């Protein structure tokens, strides 16, 4: 039975690691041959999920072509934000919840996008139409995913769907949904103790925004100003990024997750686009932006229709 | 609140069908939808429309001045799509083709599965949905999945397809074999066309690499019959070679009964065909033994050639 990966993005959140698992899950208890793997380092909220639910993190890999013929994206489709050989390998299906760019197939396949608020959610549908139990810590990772993605049901991606899976999940994984969930989003927002190569790069996404190369990422953070006290720091690790991958924009937005509210740092070229997009006056390179806590719906199309 | 759904440029059957199906799903759902076309309805396609009692789609050039939202069926590609169509948002697709020049903005409803015919996605949308499949409806969806599988037997053709093919001519009262015979020689009746008809009824264009190409299908019964309008034929191959500054353009003239096409090659990259299929072009053509597949047989294969 040949054997495939399947994997989120790079720099993995907990939804790219919890939906590789529970999809690798689903394959494996059909009968096929799948084994989760990440591209990057597992993250402090991620690792609580793990922890809670004594599952392993997957194998770390850096490329694809020397182990398998085939591959399963989760979480993610675009080239850039997927492993550095994804060419040289087939992508046999895509399961997702972003917006689709540089993604090409040769052959047809199954690519299965919803505009909903968690790729797990899309897993969840997937087990049931296949007639496969959902075991407990399977469905605890799920129920990690979705909180994760959600913000605990915050996100304006959120959408009736997502809180019906997690009503679901988590009564199959025994937690209560707002206790467990509180604990785990508290792990990844513990950050004064990071590296600002760290807080960069932890949930950093590229992107090309018509003929521009950019990159934003993006820290939760229940405070602001420990992370804003550190701005020439930041400054110096973002310039260092947009000279070495040569970004038309770096765009850091620091989320409040408590007050669902951002501070955006733009370096670049383009950071006058940041002005257009959310109709906001940069100073000394930064701009709040109130109510913005979502890059695929409150960041990348506005970023996209002021840059062209 | 309006919007329109529609296939391909140089429609199809599914192209049809599957537009007028879905727009009846969102309209049954209590939304807003209409099919439109972007050409004209083939001698296939007709049959099945006056079979089942059914208007064509009203044809439309442009959707931006309708519409703010769009649906497409049986594609993708932009130079597949409607002209305007970096004009609107693409809300959802519901396909089983390869993806390709194909961007959003945002977030949007992607179904592609690689089955047979896009009919059959439809077919199990409308039972996810709990909606009733009228007579007509199911017969239009049928006439979709008869044509896309060349009655079963095409090699894209799953056990999806067959098993929704059974339950929709059941839906329609029709014995599918002997309907689907019938829909399918009134496609493969090429005595009053034009070769320009002939190249561009069921034409379409990609980019393999950084190759500019056209592959064209025609449905016979007799290759030969359309074999000795060769000289007409590479006169307007190569007039659109030229306009369109094409890398390849490939006519694949299919054997309907026997799987079997005649290849017509015309371009700087004709030669790559004959690496594609293992074949050697003789005053332009080959014959592709088993080849009746764009999707699966062509395109894949003709992509690995010219890169
Ligand atoms: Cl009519
Ligand atoms: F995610
Ligand atoms: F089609
Ligand atoms: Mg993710
Ligand atoms: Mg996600
Ligand atoms: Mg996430
Ligand atoms: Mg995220
Ligand atoms: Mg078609
Ligand atoms: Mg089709
Ligand atoms: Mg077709
Ligand atoms: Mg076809």
């Amino acid at each position: 039975m040949e054997k495939i990966l399947i994997f989120g993005h790079q720099n993995p959140d907990t939804d790219t690691i919890c939906s590789a698992i529970a999809y690798a899950d689903l394959k494996n208890k059909l009968g096929f041959n799948a084994e989760p793997v990440r591209l990057g380092q597992v993250n402090g909220e991620t690792q609580y999920a793990l922890d809670y639910f004594k599952q392993e993190s997957p194998r770390l890999v850096e490329t694809a072509a020397n182990e398998v013929n085939g591959v399963i994206l989760v979480d993610h489709n675009e080239r850039q934000q997927s492993i550095k050989d994804i060419e040289e390998v087939q992508v046999l299906e895509v399961i997702d919840h972003h917006r689709i760019a540089n993604f090409e197939t040769a052959e047809p396949l199954y690519y299965r996008a919803e505009p909903v608020g968690c790729t797990a959610t899309i897993l969840n549908k997937m087990y049931k139409e296949n007639n496969v139990k959902i075991e407990k810590e399977i469905a605890g990772l799920m129920l990690s995913a979705i909180i994760s993605d959600s913000l605990l049901f915050k996100s304006p991606t959120c959408t009736d769907q997502d809180v019906a899976a997690a009503k679901e999940l988590a009564e199959i994984a025994g937690v209560d949904a707002e206790e467990y969930g509180l604990n785990m989003l508290k792990a990844g927002a513990d950050l004064s103790k990071k590296t600002v190569e760290e807080l960069i790069s932890l949930d950093a996404k590229e992107f090309t925004l018509g003929s521009k190369k950019v990159e934003i990422a993006q820290v939760n953070t229940v405070d602001i100003e420990d992370v804003k006290k550190r701005q020439a720091e930041l400054e110096a690790v973002i310039s260092k990024v947009v000279a070495e991958k040569n970004l038309d924009l770096f765009l850091l937005v620091i989320t409040d997750i408590l007050e669902n509210d951002s501070l955006a740092l733009a370096i670049g070229n383009e950071a006058a686009k940041v002005e257009k997009a959310f109709n906001v006056t940069l100073e000394n390179n930064t701009a709040l932006l109130k109510g913005v806590v979502s890059r695929k719906k409150q960041v990348v199309p506005v970023l996209t229709d002021a840059m062209a």
